[PDB]
């Protein structure tokens, strides 16, 4: 079971599985081999009822699509498909989050509230909404409407990107056509650019999908502004990770998905009804995190993290699961079927995402509370049903240190350098304390070992001194195998670095040392890692394509993974990429993605499968960004 | 030759490229048989990098995908992204239009104005904008805005739905949630909820998509609209179809493509450039239509149509096309490499749609007439290059008679009742002589002998008097056949349906008949044949499932085509589709579609290949709308 995850309670309930006859997704993957090597390598065309077409890596005909398709074409096609439909995710989310803000503010839905006043006043002045005078509810007001007007084209291009990136970024991204003119905008005139019979040139595509995954971007920074404003922006936190934080004798409930308009929710109304749920033979209702929507109420709250991504479906094998509470993206379908087996009620709660199986609940902003105790009541029923039922929860957690928002990491280096305080981050940048930042993002993937390759690579660079910030089920993965874990500091981290985490630590009270890896949130919140670095720039009178600053998607699935990758590059990041995209099927459109593109925008991507290499090649990325600067490495 | 196409002219030129050792759409067909058959059924899925995933119609594993996605979700996700992209076609040609309306009437753009008022007033009216007292270019501006704002999300439902159709109709999808919010809005839903760990419930999904087809149909509907401001709306014309439209001694210029916003002008300056292409050798400029840019040319000003779809290389293989100046949508980007073994100048216009090796002029609106000149000099310097070259132009061509727009089609029938214009149709309906209306729409596809299926089905309805309208390449199919000869009227039609023809034209002083089938436009203008069967339906105080209207895509390839067979179910019709959408490896997925979506919408698909039997289920459907009315069939 170590072939398939490196993590000892996802082993623990796969051995559980099998001897039940639970199929898993790593049996589902055996039952799909061998994979079709054209859809593999990008050469696959269905975009036309002529299709399918594919192409032959090498040898004889089929060479070309039906219609004249090229491979370069056929894959540029696909891959900016990827990125339009991830855009389509990350800015839904964002979408919705603005309703919700708006409804708000017009009294339509009083258990959402502005909690961060602060930030909404930040916010409304980085976009040119004066509030001077104005009521909070009526800047909230204009900061939602200004959210919406960012899908569609108007007057301004999107302002969720040109208002934070450095200008110098924006004008060279607007010199090539990159800054995106609307994010529903650009995600349809993709759908339309790769229909038959339209855009059939690699580079034009590709600049296609540069500027539709800025759209991406936008999204991301949307819904961490509008979450924020809502919610409260993170500061540090200590939970706990991984199933160990399931106890048999609560009621056992997880949050999982994207979007935390209702699981904020179902934290409050959960802890109003612990009575409730002991009148019912419970200790309380635990709530547990699972994927991008609990590392949202684990940054917020301390809401202790199940488990993430590929290993959902072992929080259910162990028994004790009494509900798990769906919005969107990256859930199993699978779910709906194993609770069957599991005893768990899995419950759906948005209308663009119902599984056939599930239960669902039509949550409304409006109705939020009476919602969520609609759902606890099922989940305390669930709780009942099992009286007598033997569970095993592998007892194995880590402790986690999290909430590193960007303005949790200026403050807490603002207590080394009160009025400067990117200036101790920066000094100890070149004097090679600190050797660079690296971001880990995206998910976990069935092909690669569970988290084999996010901590495999993130040992390399900890003891090379470089500063390691995580999103998602990058973060997830680091926090189950003790990398946000302070303790650990002395194991993973090279000297400059601990000397830097513990300076900072002792000077936040810690009497310790900050983690050996920064934990800035959900999916979305990697905008929160593009804030750091565009501050940094500021600071330093650069653009991002030349600061030490790189990221890995090191185990990725989804096409939102393939969008911030994109984003990354765009922006001016040396960025891996630890599982193929669909692009070996064309010689031209790797060169131009893992080379020529830095001709356009300074970054990069980075393909490499092995994650001693990958780490290998990040950090000459990072030494190459320091030489560019001056500074030894 | 026969069976890659029924048209004399293309096979001709089959035999030519032939010779010529010159690769066509046919032989890239027939180089890529086998096709796989997981990408026939819809049983693939590469929405993640875990995948590609398939999935055995029959048989062992892999039964489901590897995130626990059933064949129902993989079929069901697989056609929504096929509409969105389809949605995302028709209303960026929209979108454009509506940019260009503006910038006209902004004083912006002198080449563009509104050529009818009349159209612009009773628009305006539709959609609740004052006229009274306005200045036609205010009364256009805001005719305009409302366009771009159907876009996205607002206060009201796009207009471009709720304005077009029976408030009955309206009110049956607004119960079902189906009316679209806004047209970009839908199409990134749609791509949200198909990504991975989304919507995984097939009556969830495909209710989805039947609001994204209601979005296309509003694209279409609107780019119909607007052209007809800027370009005039069509009225009864007379032309020719075929190769044998291009002339040997004159220049040749084929405009491709579906946008007219540049062919248009293209038709407008050629003929003020004469003179300059007789300085050259020539006769003159023949600007010729290929696909729906043609048509749109056809019906406003009486362009011979060259060729559609398909066999549009064959044209160039006369080796007398001196130009193919091309927009976007259905061009085959072969055409590009043909175009260096045939001595074509292949020019692309539009920003998002290029084609490697073809020369790109970068059209604006504010540039219009120089831009067209700089093309037609391309075209004469090509023109002058092939002095002395033989040509092969088949001497092959249809007269048609064409023009039937909505507005077209109510003047005739009121020379034969002013006050009622309608009432002569439906009285010819009532008594018999004319059974019902078949719409034929879409495109050619490599999979069926080219025109097949048009002309076997609409040859069977004929002779049954049903009343044959047409548009896109089903309308090219059908006039390269003569069925747009008024002269064939005996061969084709049945008595009632030859005397209704008869009895109409003689009325509109043509001392002959309506031509067989009315041809009612590009492909956008399958919106004309909504506003024709919305108009019927209003006068006869019913809904369109009860009317005896029926729509055949006879041979549809693009993703557009799927997204108007989906519309055409949406708003309440029987819709043959005659090659196989992806759907059948889901039988759950199929019955909704051809059976139990009839409760929904009252519509639904008639999937079937063979086009006898086709028109067999056509007439039945036709037939059993009759019964329901009382009528004798
Ligand atoms: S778009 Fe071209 S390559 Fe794709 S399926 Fe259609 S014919 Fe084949
Ligand atoms: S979304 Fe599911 S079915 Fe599709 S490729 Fe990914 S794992 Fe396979
Ligand atoms: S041929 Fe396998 S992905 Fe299409
Ligand atoms: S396996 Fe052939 S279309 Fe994917
Ligand atoms: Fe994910
Ligand atoms: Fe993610
Ligand atoms: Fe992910
Ligand atoms: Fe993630
Ligand atoms: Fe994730
Ligand atoms: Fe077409
Ligand atoms: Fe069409
Ligand atoms: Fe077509
Ligand atoms: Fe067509
Ligand atoms: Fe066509």
């Amino acid at each position: 079971q170590n072939l398939k995850s490196t993590d000892r309670a996802v082993q623990q309930m796969l051995d559980k599985a099998k001897r039940e006859g639970i199929q898993t997704v790593w049996d589902r993957y055996e039952a799909m081999k061998p994979q079709c090597g054209f859809g593999e390598t990008g050469l696959c065309c269905r975009h036309c009822l002529q299709g399918p077409c594919r192409i032959n890596p090498f040898g004889d005909e089929p060479k070309v699509g039906i219609c004249g398709a090229t491979a370069e074409v056929i894959v540029a096609r696909g891959l900016d498909r990827s990125i339009a439909a991830g855009a389509a995710g990350h800015s839904g989310h964002a979408k919705h989050l603005a309703h919700t803000l708006k409804k708000a503010v017009q009294g339509k839905a009083a258990s959402y509230m502005i909690k961060d006043r602060t930030k909404l006043h930040s916010i409304a002045k980085r976009l040119g909404i004066p509030t001077e005078g104005q009521k909070d509810e009526d800047i909230a007001l204009e900061v939602a409407k200004a959210a919406l007007a960012d899908f569609h084209e108007k007057d301004t291009p999107v302002l969720w990107v040109t208002t934070v990136l450095p200008p110098s970024r924006v004008k060279v991204l607007s010199a090539h056509g990159l800054i995106p003119a609307g994010i529903d905008h650009e995600i349809a005139e993709i759908m339309h650019r790769t229909s038959m019979g339209c855009d059939a040139d690699a580079q034009n595509l590709l600049l296609g999908g540069l500027r539709c995954s800025l759209a991406d971007l936008a999204g991301c920074y949307m819904g961490t502004d509008l979450a924020d404003i809502l919610f409260g922006t993170p500061a540090p936190v200590v939970t706990e990770s991984n199933l160990g934080v399931l106890k048999a004798d609560a009621v056992n409930v997880a949050v999982h998905g994207h979007n935390p308009v209702l699981s904020d929710i179902i934290v409050s109304v959960s802890k109003e009804m612990e009575n409730e749920a002991r009148a019912a033979g419970a200790t309380g209702i635990n709530v547990v995190g699972i994927c991008c929507t609990g590392n949202e109420v684990l940054m917020r709250h301390g809401i202790p993290a199940c488990t993430h991504s590929v290993s959902q479906e072992m929080a259910m094998i162990t028994g004790a699961l009494d509900a798990m509470i769906l919005d969107y993206q990256c859930i199993q379908p699978s779910v709906a079927t194993i609770a069957e087996c599991t005893g768990t009620t899995v419950i759906t709660t948005m209308e663009m995402s119902k599984i056939t199986g599930a239960t669902h609940v039509n949550f409304a902003e409006e109705a939020a509370v009476e919602n969520a105790k609609q759902i606890l009541r099922l989940a305390i029923d669930t709780f009942k049903r099992r009286k007598g039922k033997p569970v095993e929860i592998p007892n194995i957690k880590t402790k986690v240190v999290a909430g590193f928002s960007t303005e949790a990491i200026i403050n807490a280096l603002s207590k080394l350098n009160a009025n400067d305080p990117l200036k101790p981050l920066i000094d100890n940048v070149v004097n090679g304390n600190i050797r660079g930042v690296c971001l880990f993002a995206g998910c976990n993937n069935v092909k690669v070992p569970q988290d084999q390759n996010f901590t495999t690579i993130a040992r390399k660079l900890l003891k090379q001194n470089v500063l390691v910030v995580a999103t998602g089920c990058g973060a997830g993965a680091l926090m189950r195998h003790g990398f946000m874990d302070p303790a650990n500091v002395d194991e993973l981290c090279g000297d400059g670095l601990k000397a830097v985490l513990t300076a900072i630590g002792e000077a936040n009270g810690l009497g310790g040392p900050l983690p050996p890896v920064l934990h800035m949130g959900s999916c979305v919140d990697n905008s929160r890692a593009v804030a750091l670095v565009a501050a940094l720039a500021n600071r330093l009178g650069v653009d991002l394509d030349r600061l030490p600053v790189v990221a890995s998607a090191a185990e990725a699935m989804h096409e939102k993974a393939v969008a911030i990758g994109t984003w990354a590059v765009t922006i001016g990041l040396p960025t891996h990429i630890g599982v193929l995209p669909p692009i070996t099927g064309s010689l031209p459109v790797t060169q131009i993605l893992t080379s020529s593109v830095k001709d356009i925008t300074g970054g990069y991507f980075i393909v490499e499968l092995d994650p001693e290499t990958a780490a290998d090649k990040l950090l000459a990325a990072i030494n190459e960004r320091r030489a560019g600067l001056g500074l030894p490495w």
